[PDB]
């Protein structure tokens, strides 16, 4: 497979994204590397305009479901690489329950040998101090499943989810995501029958960095359907 092959070894990685929530406006530069054999990416992030005005934390699923791993019976299922290397514009609304939401829009797609995440993030209608913008998330992440069918009116996918982001007071703020995946190629892409994608995340710092950062670890396997009976 043409897409699938682009992803046997270990692959880097650039992020960049272009922010505005509630006017507070942010750039963020990411890099790293993915390793779809074993579903696993390791990225460090930097905000380059000063302080990140909202939590880290909320910025992680924005911040390349490309390089999950697949068991082989589902490696048809799989839509992300199938669309590389032209790559897809990958659309969320995310929805804070209780506060704003981002509406984002990233294109994933490979440049030279780097796969390349660029995003859009733009953010609305947060409170002054609720969790978000009054930074109560704690630094950590969940693990949780992100549930993919296929959306053939658009040839791409729906996806869904919803994320819990622990709270520095035993609560939990959630933020209920909603997305869709087109190809930006003609090429034929793979869509697949409903399956879901197992995430675990860490997040963790830098000692010797002087900048607002993030270093991300995530592993990513499919699931959801199942060899025989």
């Amino acid at each position: 497979s043409k897409g699938e092959e682009l992803f046997t070894g270990v692959v880097p990685i650039l992020v960049e994204l272009d922010g505005d929530v509630n006017g507070h406006k942010f750039s963020v530069s990411g890099e790293g590397e993915g390793d779809a054999t074993y579903g696993k990416l390791t990225l460090k992030f930097i905000c380059t305009t000063g302080k990140l005005p909202v939590p880290w934390p909320t910025l992680v699923t924005t911040f390349l479901q490309c390089f999950a791993r697949y068991p082989d019976h589902m490696k048809q299922h799989d839509f992300f690489k199938s669309a590389m290397p032209e790559g897809y514009v990958q659309e969320r609304t995310i929805f804070f329950k209780d506060d704003g939401n981002y509406k984002t829009r990233a294109e994933v797609k490979f440049e030279g040998d780097t796969l390349v995440n660029r995003i859009e993030l733009k953010g609305i209608d947060f409170k002054e101090d609720g969790n978000i913008l009054g930074h109560k998330l704690e630094y950590n992440y969940n693990s949780h499943n992100v549930y993919i069918m296929a959306d053939k009116q658009k040839n791409g996918i729906k996806v869904n989810f919803k994320i819990r982001h622990n709270i520095e007071d035993g609560s939990v703020q959630l933020a209920d995501h909603y997305q869709q995946n087109t190809p930006i190629g003609d090429g034929p892409v793979l869509l697949p029958d409903n399956h879901y994608l197992s995430f675990q995340s860490a997040l963790s710092k830098d000692p010797n960095e002087k900048r607002d950062h993030m270093v991300l670890l995530e592993f990513v396997t499919a699931a959801g359907i199942t060899l025989g009976m």
